[PDB]
């Protein structure tokens, strides 16, 4: 099994699809990662979480160096073997959820609930994490004052990996861009991530509050700037009518708590656009959540049943919408994939989006 | 299939093992059944009750009246239907919910968040119902008049249930023994509810906080007070050690929420008494919850991480726990059951608690 081996299989415009071949499985792009928080994806076991068609899953730096800790993790077997999944894992650094979160400095940031690129690396190291994301940071002259300051961190989160042999053979590290909306300094940050040479290239700083018509026109001119020749990341996007334009602009990777999060608040994603299942109007309706979805949730229960259990704020109720979000959102990127391959995806959007907004 | 047929295969003791044969499913006896309290046992799939070995659950016709509706279910097809359980369900009458719940009269209870033995067997009915119990009710001269009332109440409930072909040729129904601690009242109601004829008689007004002393005490003159010849029910215990001496006693059905809510919390049962999770000493403890049990959680996931889970208050911690200490009950009842075939449940008792209480 290859250590890390992106291959693309297939183009239309932008838009690439293909796979990525690990250690501990493969990676079919454009890929979504469920995101597993505090060593768990919210109400799923990971056999469920498999069932959906995730191929890889995120989990965090920041939540579990506090809880319960890297080196008792460590300890414990690993982040694989601690929650049982067995698959890849992609682990963000603790960058972005250190500052929204929670004393910064060219060393790191200090805080409260002193983590550096170093230490970072480390705890990732330490989780046996699959694809290590590389530490990071959050006006045109402070954008590139940050932007400058990651680009210097990530040239040591680098050297950090590539000095911890069993890191450097089995697992993998991404490069995050910045530079806010600026095409200048994201060029910049290319430029800079290229020259130390990465596995992978994210495109940071988009999951903001920006807007939809600022994201993309962002990547617009973003993602080119990229190694064509590397799997793309955007990272915390999004919803399903993101993602579409996201590949559709040259992104092969995404995470986003909306499909775990919004499934355990009431909301259901379908192919006619997201349902509030909570809404009086589902009372009784014997209909599956989505009358084409093929998860186990749409072959067993009705709308009425999942009102009936949200309503009364049932762990079942989260269960069964979390486990059809997440299907259906690798059901939209299979649908993506499939579409790609037989050069079709612009069809596909268009016929998306006529449907999903309709 | 039967209706209700209760076939006594093995006897030790007052300890008797066997089967109810209905028209959903076989029922192994003595049996415990897990609650499902809005449509749901609380944070499991039915497949996953189902895979613990459970074999009939409990539905409460008190909660599923307001929320979401008898009349309602009805027209959803029914609680079978409605929560995916396809094999029996026995629904409590409403009776205890009521009282310790939320103005009463010959007539029946009326209440706030106009129940009566006819409402209650038709909500029942509405239901869909397996196992339908008799409307019933919570000092000497006052035990007797509650006692008293609710005989009244089994002799309007049968008539409402033989009223009603459709229930009376696909149901069964149990009267309710009550009278409190005392021999004489606890007689005469087995002498009425004889008199009138049930497939199936419960002891009720034991779960009440009385202590397993006396509890046993009372189970010592009640049970063979019973038919013999029909299934004995314990309603609301209970503790593993509890349900050890109730079958000793000549208890063959077993309803309480302790597995399921305990689990929520945090309790553990194990083969060497119950343990709580969340206890520092299990943060780095890499052993299954219990190490003889069978069940998908001590086969995948140690008392370290559902410990995490459960500290960090996710759903997946209650997901685990409540799937395994059902599985544990489970394995008791069966272990309970081989024994008596074997003839020698005497000595499992003994052994059980020497080992439990230890
Ligand atoms: N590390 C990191 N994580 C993110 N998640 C969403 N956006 C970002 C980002 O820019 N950096
Ligand atoms: N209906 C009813 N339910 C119970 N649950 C526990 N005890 C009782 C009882 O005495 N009657
Ligand atoms: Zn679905
Ligand atoms: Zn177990």
């Amino acid at each position: 099994r290859p250590r890390f081996s992106f291959s693309i299989a297939a183009r239309e415009g932008k838009a690439r699809t293909g796979t990525i071949e690990m250690k501990r499985g493969v990676i079919r792009t454009p890929a979504f990662m469920p995101v597993g928080t505090a060593a768990t994806v919210k109400a799923l076991k990971p056999e469920t979480v498999r069932a959906t068609g995730a191929d890889i899953i995120l989990g965090n730096t920041y939540h579990l160096m506090l809880r319960p800790g890297a080196e008792r993790i460590a300890k414990l077997g690993g982040l694989h073997s601690f929650m049982g999944w067995d698959r890849p894992i992609l682990t963000d650094s603790g960058g972005y959820q250190v500052m929204s979160l929670s004393k910064q400095s060219e060393e790191g940031v200090t805080f409260k609930s002193m983590l550096s690129p170093e230490r970072s690396i480390e705890i990732q190291h330490l989780l046996g994490s699959d694809i290590v994301m590389a530490f990071d940071e959050c006006t045109p002259s402070r954008a590139a004052s940050s932007m400058e300051r990651s680009m210097r961190w990530a040239k040591r989160s680098r050297d950090a990996f590539d000095s911890r042999k069993e890191q450097a053979e089995n697992a993998a590290l991404f490069g995050i861009q910045q530079g806010s909306v600026f095409e200048n300094l994201r060029q910049q940050s290319a430029d800079a991530l290229a020259e130390i040479g990465f596995d992978g290239y994210a495109v940071g700083g988009l999951a903001v509050g920006e807007g939809q018509d600022e994201m993309f026109r962002v990547l617009d001119f973003s993602v080119p700037m990229l190694p064509d020749d590397k799997p793309h990341y955007l990272m915390g996007v999004g919803k399903p009518d993101d993602i579409v334009g996201a590949v559709e602009r040259g992104i092969d990777m995404f995470d986003c708590v909306l499909p775990t999060r919004s499934g355990r608040n009431g909301q259901a994603f379908t192919w006619d656009g997201p349902i509030n299942i909570r809404n009086a109007r589902f009372s009784e309706d014997l209909k599956p959540l989505d009358s084409e979805c093929h998860c186990a949730v749409c072959q067993k229960w009705s709308r009425a049943y999942i009102h009936h259990l949200i309503r009364a704020g049932e762990i079942l109720g989260a269960m069964l919408m979390t486990e059809h979000n997440i299907a259906f959102y690798q059901q939209l990127m299979q649908k993506i994939r499939d579409s790609i391959s037989e050069g079709r995806f612009s069809q596909f959007a268009q016929d998306f989006r006529a449907r999903y907004f309709a």
